[PDB]
């Protein structure tokens, strides 16, 4: 369950793609309680429900029961059916007990897990 709100939108039927200006995506759990908010400057939605997010991507947790609180990156890709998320850019994961930075990320909004792939630094270091 999700909602996608945006300002300008263009849909082109030949490519079957929508382009959104300032998308705000809200995902919801079994009971329609909002659980994640995802914002970006711009997004492209494909025919098979892959959301590509571009510019100032920000993922925020909306429930207290999540160790991962926030993710930021220049660009990210979400599958809206399985809730997988990826970024191939620099990423910052804000958690409950420390924050982390690295190059690239893979994760899932339904399990609430996210991992950085390379060059990983934490806020508690040194």
């Amino acid at each position: 369950s999700y909602r996608l709100i945006a300002q300008h939108v263009e849909y082109y039927s030949d490519q079957a793609v929508s382009w959104f200006t300032q998308p705000v995506l809200t995902t919801f759990d079994k009971d329609k309680i909002p659980t994640w908010s995802v914002k970006a400057d711009k997004a492209k939605l494909t025919n098979d429900r892959m959301l590509y997010l571009y510019g100032h991507v920000e993922v925020n947790a909306l429930v207290p029961d999540s160790q991962l609180r926030r993710i930021t990156t220049d660009n990210a890709q979400i599958n809206l059916v399985t809730q997988d998320v990826t970024s191939e850019d620099l990423v910052t994961l804000y958690g409950t007990t420390f924050n982390s930075s690295g190059l690239k990320m893979r994760g899932n909004l339904r399990s609430k897990n996210a991992e950085l792939i390379e060059k990983v630094r934490t806020s508690y270091e040194i």
